[PDB]
């Protein structure tokens, strides 16, 4: 039973979509009810007129009513058209099995940058949404990145529904400023980072208002643990997908966004009242650089200005880690050395803040020149209170909704450990790439030095033979020619000077040392790394995700309580295999760095050897030229008689 | 209740009882006599005691003295006799092992034959016949180097398969009663099952042995239940070609119905099976694995068979001429002519899979990805065509064991092929190292030649420049400017830097090709996964053989058929890569042998080039010397 009004065909569901099968425009018409109250009818007309004014790109825009659609209207009031977004609401993205513990870093950054710049324009036109939920935010597939648009607006005074995203001012029905949106944003952001609602997970608003009035402004997360004890924590809970500076700045911003007093909410102590837009813009504009210290295997995030010198940031890293700037070795994904004075902010040269943020490529690995071998242990990863409490007793039959949370946290921890292993493996591979480059250069220099040494040997033999024949023939002209002991001594002096030289033995020593070095280099070049070797960790991650999906597949009638023995077993197995693999990674890393140092030790040996053999060849040529000059001068003088 | 008396304490068994000494540590086996015996049996037991006391052959258990003070502890009024305890155990347990379900290994059967025949001949020499022989009487005593088969009723002149028909039909049996009793035994040592009538009653057994022809050796019923008399040695045996054929002929000579015809060899007269089996054992068999077809051929080589004659026979059989034949060992060692083909050296440090020699062809450039699969017996094929056949437990045991043995054989063949490829790679690597050394030598010679040419041209350029000043003052006779200009124009001709560069690039490409797939094969193998599949099958096969008689139900064989098909697919998949690498290896070996004489002739020419440069320099120096000396001494 499908009905159309021309070319536009009706689609399924407040707002209903109409797709054109000849022009191709999917316009969403919002239908109005038939029984309207006078004040509500006037407000509906006001909303109709207001929608034509707002045309922000980061929010859904109002489109023209098709010609001939007012005729098929039961009520005398015009329905409004909109743009259909193929993406869908943010709620489905949040409920995905991969984003159970919050979205990726890039997704959160794009969400903030797309929502704040639209909310500023909404507040500029004296329009307040007064309601904001993940269901209103749709992820429209843009030209380059996904754009966060806002559908299904509400009401507003010119300057009542059903949902759990309520600000306290909606409960008190008191004089509210625009800050009611800010709060509704902040809570949302929390579930976008950690995965759960910040204030009272699935608790009724009745005690929620009291527990919000009781909490201090610094405490951001209000939750009860496995026992059932209320807790107010000021720090951002784990496990989030953010780095250090991101977590700290966003925790301060969240404290600035979650306040009880309406006029004090959003009041930034730097950008005046309601200056959260500029604070968030300053947070987003911060060029963060990730450095992976391989000695301890720790990731450090640093905020770098547009023109912060490389040496100053290296000094900051030296102060933090403890390795001086001289012994610092900064390497890229393929054994690429960083620019030695132009700032290393080119490590994110793409600079398009990819929606699928990949902090495993935009990081720079740091190695030490002083240490010869590296340690295997890099310490494990921290775990939240619930995860530790369920690890101490895996046989705790907790509720279904608590088990969902803790199992998701365990799966996220396993995936994080796998990612850390991949990053360390990539760092060692990059070190090997740099070593291979140096080895190729040293092989070319070895060939050049061997060529020079053999040429010198040939020239010495030829010169010695020539001078020996000259000395033999000199004694046969002494009977009737012109004889002297003046220039006879010069030939003997050169005869001793040729014996003074000769670097064949040192060259041979260097050749066997270089040959041994290259053979061990190729011996550890054979070792494969790219294809994750003993890829047990990925299969363990697959088991964890399969178990998590199986838990979320049982219908509501099978949602029974049980123990978490199997997932704890999987986590312990993953930890053991992770350390076992990291041990081999660091063994190969030490094997690589020792040979790199040996190559850099053998470089100046050959440098000085060739710099000496060059002058040796020069002297040989000079001696031959002088002997020929002496003979020609003697002939010229004798021809005068 | 007579637990111990002195140092010798009884331990366990109930005909013979073991007695261990608490001071010497010797386990003596005493054969005790019971009390209710008939008198004629009493005189015969005393006679057997004395007869056992005289015989002391090494391949049979020997009699040791009864210790002093044992006559008091005797249940019978006549002295009992002692024997030697063997720690090894009976042959029956070795036959019932899960690894020897389809017969013993080749070496085990050879040792069993060589240890039983040399003792049975001495037993027959003293007019003593055992009249009974079963695997329970044969113990595998741990010898000094190899295991020795010793033996722990007799008249002096389930329990019937190892008994000859002349004794079980209550007929007068001659020494052939042992011979038949041996022939059956060896059969279960090769195939795994009893030769004559599996699970048949002795009543009809006599008739079914009378019905079979003398050539038919195996009498068995298939899955349906139809009696069959096959003359060829059944599969899967652990023997090679000539071993299987010659032992089949010997089994036909050993399994005959007529008493006078049994053991009658048409070469060594009647009852000359000992020397015929010795001739079979003395045959030096050499195994050659043709890699083009991937087939194993066994050849019997006499004491003085020429290498070229055997190569001609292999050429006639396989089809590769003697010139194109490449005989290689496990580590790339060539069969050096013309020392005898001693590579099958069992006397060395040291299984027919180690003394094997691989055969390669020079004519063929690339080898095929498939060498065809292996044949399978009729029962295996019949159970593969229908895996859902619920057959009896004792038939399922046989077919499942045969399937497991076939899987193991495929794994062994894969190992043989991989070892052959690795040996070819080793042979190629030796030549590659030699060619790298020659490359370095040639580069050194070329650089020396370049340096000498530069030195010579510099010197002659300076000499020509100084020649002009002398051509203006009177002492200049242009009778030798020709030599100077000829030297200048002639030394420029030498120099093959471009040819040397081409040869170096080709040699470098060859070396890179050598190292390209050097680390693709190794001692480890992806075939391990197939072995893991094989392991699963054997474990499943053994586990089902543990269920007691109340759970011994009939079922289907779907899982083992699936495992066999998976193993076959992976076997072919691995063989494809093996032969790909083999073709790459042979082509690179041919490329190295092609690039060798190029550098040989190049260096043989550069040597004379260097000689000519030296001669020209010496001539210039002599010329200038002579001119100056004569011109200056003319004035004086």
């Amino acid at each position: 039973t499908t009905q159309t009004c021309g070319a536009w065909e009706m689609k399924e569901r407040n707002v209903i979509r109409w797709h054109n099968q000849e022009t191709g425009e999917q316009i969403a018409i919002k239908q109005c009810r038939q029984e309207l109250s006078p004040r509500n009818r006037e407000r509906w007309c006001l909303e109709i007129q207001i929608m034509r004014r707002l045309t922000h790109p980061n929010v859904v825009a109002a489109r023209d009513v098709p010609e001939g659609m007012q005729n098929l209207a039961p009520n005398d009031l015009p329905l409004l058209a909109m743009e259909y977004c193929q993406g869908g609401d943010l709620r489905k993205y949040l409920n995905q099995f991969e984003n159970c513990c919050g979205l990726r870093e890039g997704a959160i950054l794009t969400l903030l940058s797309d929502i704040a710049s639209a909310l500023r324009y909404l507040h500029e036109n004296r329009i307040i949404h007064r309601d904001l939920k993940p269901e209103n935010i749709v992820l429209q597939q843009g030209e380059q990145r996904l754009i966060h648009k806002i559908i299904d607006l509400g009401y507003a005074k010119e300057l009542v529904g059903t949902l759990q995203y309520l600000a306290p001012e909606l409960l008190e029905q008191q004089k509210y400023t625009v800050t009611v949106d800010y709060w509704s944003f902040g809570t949302l952001a929390f579930e976008c980072i950690t995965g759960f609602r910040p204030f009272l997970p699935n608790w009724q608003p009745v005690q929620w208002h009291s527990k919000v009035r009781q909490k201090s402004e610094v405490d951001i997360v209000v939750s009860e643990d496995l026992n059932g004890t209320v807790k107010f924590s000021s720090s951002l809970p784990y496990p989030n997908n953010l780095n250090s500076v991101l977590a700290e700045r966003l925790e301060k911003w969240l404290q600035l966004m979650l306040m009880w007093h309406p006029r004090q909410r959003g009041t930034d102590p730097t950008y005046g009242p309601n200056g959260c837009f500029k604070a968030l813009d300053d947070i987003l504009n911060l060029k963060l650089v990730h450095i992976l210290n391989m000695v301890t295997g720790t990731i450090h995030t640093y905020p770098v200005t547009e023109d912060e010198s490389l040496q100053s940031l290296k000094a900051r890293i030296q102060q933090d880690t403890g390795i001086p700037e001289e012994d610092q070795e900064l390497l890229q994904e393929a054994g690429l050395a960083l620019i030695p004075d132009k700032p290393a902010t080119q490590c994110i040269s793409d600079g398009k803040l990819n929606e699928g943020h990949t902090l495993d490529m935009d990081l720079v690995f740091l190695f030490d020149n002083s240490k010869i071998t590296y340690e295997t242990q890099i310490s494990p990863r921290p775990q939240p209170e619930s995860v530790s409490c369920i690890l101490q007793e895996p046989k705790r039959n907790l509720a279904f909704f608590q088990l969902r949370k803790v199992w998701g946290q365990v799966w996220h921890s396993i995936q994080t450990l796998k990612e850390d292993c991949n990053r360390l493996q990539q760092g060692q591979r990059a070190a090997m790439m740099n070593l291979l480059r140096n080895n190729s250069c040293l092989s070319k220099m070895k060939n050049s030095m061997a060529s020079m040494s053999q040429q010198l040997k040939a020239k010495l033999d030829f010169f010695k033979t020539s001078i020996q024949i000259d000395l033999e023939k000199y004694s046969e002209q002494t009977e009737f020619g012109i004889t002297s002991d003046k220039l006879l001594l010069a030939w003997r002096e050169m005869e001793q000077a040729v014996e003074l030289c000769g670097r064949e033995n040192e060259v041979k020593l260097l050749v066997e040392r270089m040959m041994a070095l290259q053979t061990d280099i190729v011996d550890l070049q054979r070792s494969p790394m790219g294809r994750k070797q003993g890829g047990t960790l990925d299969d363990l991650e697959e088991q964890a995700r399969e178990l998590y999906r199986r838990l979320r597949e049982k219908p509501r009638d099978q949602r029974t309580e049980g123990d978490s023995q199997e997932m704890v077993r999987l986590l312990l197995q993953a930890i053991q295999s992770f350390e076992k693999k990291v041990r081999v990674i660091y063994t190969q890393l030490s094997k690589t760095v020792v040979c790199k140092q040996k190559a850099l030790e053998l470089l100046p040996k050959v440098e000085e050897v060739v710099s000496l053999m060059n002058e040796d060849e020069k002297t040989v040529v000079r001696l031959q030229e002088k002997r020929q000059k002496e003979l020609w001068n003697l002939l010229k003088i004798a021809c005068s008689k």
